[PDB]
């Protein structure tokens, strides 16, 4: 009776990868196609690089690296402050999956037992076992624990059977983004690969074929939105938010800008989480149900990875 | 601009009665083909709700009104007890009401003509600048919308509540108790003249007798308990183990049913009262309501209702 882990982001598939390690069943859900979550499913359109801090997340990286689904990307970086762009190197290390942000979930993934375009809406318990209801009301099960690897708003609808738990989860708020791409035959005459931006609906852009192992065919640019200007226009089009972040875009470049081949926009509505936390996990082990995700920790990938961790370490303990 | 009104229980539809008797327009959601909630009849079986008292003046005006438009009749069962093994009558002087012909009835005349977009589960709620907007598990979004009345079990209206998180905090806390429901029904009527009965000891916790509301066809509720020990059988072994339950208590013959259905109500009731009414965010303008806020009766998802509408109303001076 294996154990039932809900969100195939890095949360969920660390707390995956460790149980799998320690011999445990699991099997995993996502409402979305594919695995990845904010991480984009297998343009980079969400997380766009990570940094590693912690030894132990420093390690798996290490690891990610060897299996080749990991590279350091060292863009020239900009920063745009008060109408003026001006060059901001560092040395900050920074990663990114290869070739996309999704590779890393997709082999952490492998071939584990999955059911995608699963919403599920109802966690409960018998005197036993866990069973799942999703949205088409068919019920899975059974499971003898349960990890909620979703991000906060969307784990308390799944908390129910812990109302303590549902109750400081409820309490976490996260900010939204709005991401637009860009694409262009003709790249932009620029050397910026990336830019953080002050005073602006941006706060970020990046140049995807700057990154390692990307196609070079297109000069495709993600452009990211602050939280500030996605709450205000949270509820614009899709056509209305790409008119406005180009415009943006065009208003910070110091080059000219053709047409675009194509361009997307997408939302995410629980982007990122406003505050930090240092739970780690949340688990009520006398139920045997877990609750992870990286707003329990830093909101970066490394915080999700590391809470995931901590969610299968807990489960592991009282399993014995 | 309308006001969205998800659920579309006696909570939502109390809410959607006083806001457009107040000359304002709503716009109702649910998840299910039609309205009710734990007021719904199954084509007829009352499987939630099964009677509702008015203490509360104001909601007894209303049933009041209702029972003139023919839509509540008073119930007056043979009711028993069961206790310790023993089968009693229990007649009271409690004055218990029933819809006509059924209790969705109830419902269903406070719907009326009014907006409703049904089979439509909202899974996000948010605000932009100006108006709410809601997400469906399409991925549809419905709006723009001037405010947001949330009208579920408090669990199912967390996830509503992200734009409010210290709103959102305090619904999480509410715990709604499951119940296990089977119907019954028998070719010749049972030799008893019960007609309901409170029941103790046993998995059950209340049984009717539908044909006594104004085929011999009965309703049976387990306790929550039990069903909560069970939560996970399958609708064949409760259905198995209720009706043990049944000719276990009756002291007539019991003949094997010639239909029979279950039916889990998750979040059946509250755990416990409150005493809230409604809770709001009016400065976001978002509302919340539902039975959980006061008794867990009918009564008190009515009353309920009508408080978010009145603060909404009252507030929209400030606004
Ligand atoms: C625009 C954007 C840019 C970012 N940039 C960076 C960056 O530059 N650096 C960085 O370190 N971090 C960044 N992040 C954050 C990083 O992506 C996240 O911290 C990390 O990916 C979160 O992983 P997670 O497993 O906690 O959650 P998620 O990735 O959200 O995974 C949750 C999963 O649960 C699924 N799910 C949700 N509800 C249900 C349900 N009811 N039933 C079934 N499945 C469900 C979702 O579909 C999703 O797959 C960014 C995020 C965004 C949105
Ligand atoms: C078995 C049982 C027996 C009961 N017996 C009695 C009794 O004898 N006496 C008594 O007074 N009370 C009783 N009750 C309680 C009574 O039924 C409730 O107090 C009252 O009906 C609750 O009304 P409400 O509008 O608050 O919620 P509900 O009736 O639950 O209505 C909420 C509505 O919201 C909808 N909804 C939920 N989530 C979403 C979403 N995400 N998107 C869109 N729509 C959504 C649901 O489909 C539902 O229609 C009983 C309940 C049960 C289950
Ligand atoms: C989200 C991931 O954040 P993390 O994992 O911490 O990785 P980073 O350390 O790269 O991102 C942390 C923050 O530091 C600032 N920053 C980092 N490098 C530069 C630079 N060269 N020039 C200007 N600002 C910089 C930005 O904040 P800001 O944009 O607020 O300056 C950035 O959002
Ligand atoms: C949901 C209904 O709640 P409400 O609106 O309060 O309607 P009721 O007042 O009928 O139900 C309230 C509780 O009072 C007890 N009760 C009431 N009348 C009798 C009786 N005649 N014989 C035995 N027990 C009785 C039952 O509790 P118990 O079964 O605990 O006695 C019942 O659950």
């Amino acid at each position: 009776v294996p154990i039932a882990i809900i969100g195939t982001g890095i949360a969920g598939l660390s707390a995956a990868q460790a149980l799998t390690s320690a011999g445990h069943q699991v099997h995993l859900f996502d409402k979305s196609r594919g695995s990845g979550g904010r991480m984009s499913s297998k343009l980079d359109m969400g997380a766009q690089y990570f940094t590693a801090r912690d030894r132990r997340f420093a390690t798996a990286v290490k690891q990610w690296q060897a299996q080749g689904h990991v590279s350091e990307w060292t863009p020239l970086l900009y920063n745009f402050h008060g109408g003026r762009l001006s060059p901001s190197p560092d040395e900050q290390v920074r990663w990114v999956g290869e070739p996309g942000m999704s590779a890393i979930t997709r082999a952490m993934r492998g071939d584990l037992p999955v059911s995608f375009s699963c919403r599920i809406t109802d966690v409960f318990r018998g005197e036993q076992h866990w069973n799942l209801l999703d949205a088409e009301s068919e019920n899975h099960g059974p499971f003898s624990h349960v990890i909620i690897a979703t991000p906060a708003p969307q784990a308390t609808a799944l908390l129910a059977a812990a109302p303590k738990l549902a109750s400081v989860v409820a309490g976490v708020k996260m900010d939204p983004t709005w991401a637009v791409a860009l694409a262009f035959e003709t790249p932009l005459q620029t050397p910026m690969q990336g830019c953080f931006v002050q005073d602006s609906p941006l706060d970020w852009l990046a140049r995807n074929r700057s990154k390692p192992g990307r196609d070079d065919t297109l000069d495709s640019w993600v452009l990211h939105a602050t939280s500030q200007w996605s709450r205000q226009n949270l509820d614009a089009s899709r056509e209305q938010v790409i008119e406005h972040l180009h415009g943006a875009f065009a208003e910070l470049i110091d080059c000219a800008m053709p047409a675009p081949v194509f361009s997307l926009a997408h939302r995410w509505l629980y982007a990122r989480p406003a505050g930090s936390h240092e739970w780690g996990a949340l688990s009520d082990a006398d139920l045997g149900i877990y609750v992870c995700g990286d707003w329990c920790l830093s909101g970066r990938v490394e915080g999700a990875w590391l809470s995931g961790q901590e969610a299968a370490r807990r489960l592991l303990e009282h399993l014995q």
